RNA sequence: GCUGGCAAGCGAAUGUAAAGACUGACUAAGCAUGUAGUACCGAGGAUGUAGGAAUUUCGGACGCGGGUUCAACUCCCGCCAGCUCCACCA
């Protein structure tokens, strides 16, 4: 809250949801560490490339830990699937690509640690071809892809050769992410993720802003769970420095005034007044398959408890069907009727998941809203 | 049925009552194929192998949902209702 921000090198958010115990956290703070030499849990640490100012979202790569990992790479412009070359593929790391197909992430680059941890030039290549070929048959990117081999902890280690890799990994990271597209034509809207208390400041909210801009002193309304109230807004800021406007696409914290830590829970959006309005029942449009997009084998009739993800948080609903369908059967491309407990702000067109048992059964369109 | 040959009175003895074949227009009365009928049932005949009565039970409900030992009413999971532990300072 010291530091006044440029809004030049508009941000990017690059992802790390590699595999488990395998260099993910090592390889960010390389990064980090490499980039502000030679340049001058969820962990957001943030670093400036001369082509694009990045905010490097190390996510948890644990399976329990998928929920908010949701978030995270739904929050990410960009993954980054860090793999161990001397273990090859894991079902944690297919698991981890099936969610980033799932949440949507356009561009994935592969990096692949202890390459001197192997004395040879051929198993490297092997397990490559192995991701490279992984990637092409689960609906990813292919021979267009900059794949990065090299060390993580020797990154910090004092050398030259791999500095100079890890420099080359960033410039192509921030080639192959291109100018993100933005949403600020319709008013403020953020999603909220994350709460904390400041002594002396009062409660900040975190979040990536979904569409439009905030200035310092602006109202804006909390909508969602229970509760649909107002506020003022006093001191945007980001990565702990000082903002005048608050554009869409970047994580950052914003704080408000009057606000109780445990009266204001994840899943809520700080939007502009009269904007949204919470509901609980709305009718969508579901695309499940036959049975192999996720959807279970066995014809399932009404009933369904599954747990409605959308941008922010979950809640299980309750699902109704017109008549015409005596079974739900997986193959449902019909509409349908969806009921939830807790109110959500929500908007025609919005696209949310339909998941249970820790796994993904199909996508959902808002069509309509019955409040 | 009027008549029909005549006895019987015109108010007397007092009546055999078969009704199928054959020609053809057939789409019964333009118009597709005909000599007995493929129709229509309703108290005329039959199904009784399967669905209705009893009779063994499958179905359910211990929070729901389902991929689970079927013996599930906690044999595998995601939630939600409480207890505890921390992560958690734009
Ligand atoms: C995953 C949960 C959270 C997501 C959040 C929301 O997802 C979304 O609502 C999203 C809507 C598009 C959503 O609902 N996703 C969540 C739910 C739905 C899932 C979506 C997308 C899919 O389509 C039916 C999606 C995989 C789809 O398959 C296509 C190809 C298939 C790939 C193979 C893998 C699959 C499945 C598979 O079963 C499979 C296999 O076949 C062989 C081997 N092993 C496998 O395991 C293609 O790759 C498309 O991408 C939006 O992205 C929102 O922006 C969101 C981020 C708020
Ligand atoms: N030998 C070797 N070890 C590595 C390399 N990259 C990462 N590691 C190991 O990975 C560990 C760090 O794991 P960490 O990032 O904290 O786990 P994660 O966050 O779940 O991915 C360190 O102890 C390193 O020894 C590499 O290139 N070579």
């Amino acid at each position: 809250s010291k530091e006044k921000f440029e809004r030049t090198k508009p941000h990017v958010n690059v992802g790390t949801i590699g595999h488990v115990d395998h260099g993910k956290t090592t390889l960010t703070a390389a990064i980090t560490t490499v980039l502000a030499k030679t340049y001058g849990n969820t962990s957001h640490v943030e670093y400036d490339t001369p082509t694009r100012h990045y905010a490097h979202v190390d996510c948890p790569g644990h399976a329990d830990y998928v929920k908010n990992m949701i978030t995270g790479a739904a929050q990410m412009d960009g993954a980054i699937l860090v793999v161990a070359a001397t273990d090859g593929p894991m079902p944690q790391t297919r698991e981890h690509i099936l969610l980033g197909r799932q949440v949507g992430v356009p561009y994935i680059i592969v990096f692949l640690n202890k390459c001197d941890m192997v004395d040879d030039e051929e198993l490297l290549e092997l397990v490559e071809m192995e991701v490279r070929e992984l990637l092409s048959q689960y609906d990813f990117p292919g021979d267009d892809t900059p794949i990065v081999r090299g060390s993580a902890l020797k990154a910090l280690e004092g050398d030259a050769e791999w500095e100079a890799k890890i420099l080359e990994l960033a410039g192509f990271l921030d080639s192959y992410i291109p100018e993100p597209e933005r949403a600020i034509d319709k008013p403020f809207l953020l999603p909220i993720e994350d709460v904390f208390s400041i002594s002396g400041r009062g409660t900040v909210v975190t979040g990536r802003v979904e569409r439009g801009i905030i200035k310092v002193g602006e109202e804006v309304e909390i909508v969602g769970i229970k509760e649909t109230q107002k506020s003022t807004c006093t001191g945007v800021e980001m990565f702990r420095k000082l903002l005048d406007e608050g554009r869409a696409g970047e994580n950052v914290g914003v704080l408000l005034r009057g606000i109780k830590r445990e009266e204001i829970e994840r899943g809520q959006v700080l939007a502009k007044p009269g904007t949204i309005k919470p509901h609980t029942k709305f009718e969508s449009e579901v695309y499940i398959l036959s049975k192999d997009e996720g959807g279970r084998h066995t014809p399932f009739f009404k009933g369904y408890r599954p747990q409605f993800y959308f941008r922010t948080t979950d809640v299980t609903g309750t699902i109704e069907l017109p008549e015409g369908v005596e079974m739900v059967m997986p193959g449902d491309n019909i509409k349908m009727v969806v009921t939830l407990i807790h109110p959500i702000a929500m908007d025609d067109g919005l696209r949310f998941a339909i998941r249970e048992g820790g796994r993904t059964v199909g996508a959902g369109v808002v069509a309509k809203v019955l409040s």
